[PDB]
């Protein structure tokens, strides 16, 4: 039993709600919380820019001085740094940007790092405004993502057709 509260349970092991991720994690408080990375840590906008902004700049703080020492991260990759305010954790996964050209069958290798922690609360990996199709990604999130997964979803419209489609 977790602290996850109004989901809409689509499998075995993956739920979803129309909820802002920042919300969600300010109220949950989960073990870990996947930011929507680049490979710069740059947290500009979209789900990074909103959870930057709720940890009052820590995380991009924190991220340069990661950066700095380790370099980029990888298209595919991620790395675990601290959740600061809104969860213990945060997996700042990197999504493939369609919007830069970026490989789509990389989608799945970023979701792949969601199974290195048993449950997590998440985005849909390369949505908004990283330009893929949040149908997809939903779809590879089901079949890749074998841990206990909650997926935010922030536009509603966006969320009922989520759920209407999926099959
Ligand atoms: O939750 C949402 O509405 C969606 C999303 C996901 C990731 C990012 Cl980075 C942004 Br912006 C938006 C899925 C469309």
């Amino acid at each position: 039993v977790n602290s996850f509260s109004g989901y809409l349970k689509l499998t075995d092991n993956v739920y979803i709600k129309n909820a802002d991720i920042v919300e969600e994690a300010k109220k949950v408080k989960p073990t870990v919380v996947v930011n929507a990375a680049n490979v710069y840590l740059k947290h500009g906008g979209g789900v990074a820019g909103a959870l930057n902004k709720a940890t009052n700049n820590a995380m991009q703080v924190e991220s340069d001085d990661y950066i700095a020492t380790n370099g980029p991260l990888k298209v595919g990759g991620s790395c675990v740094l601290s959740g600061h305010n809104l969860a213990k954790h945060c997996l700042h996964v990197v999504g493939p940007n369609v919007n830069k050209g970026e490989d789509i069958q990389l989608l799945k290798s970023a979701y792949e790092n969601f199974n290195q922690h048993e449950v997590l609360l998440a985005p849909l990996l390369s949505a908004g405004i990283f330009g893929a199709d949040p149908i997809h990604s939903l779809r590879v999130c089901v079949d890749t993502v074998r841990t206990n997964v909650y997926l935010a979803v922030f536009d509603k419209n966006l969320y009922d057709k989520l759920v209407s489609s999926f099959l």
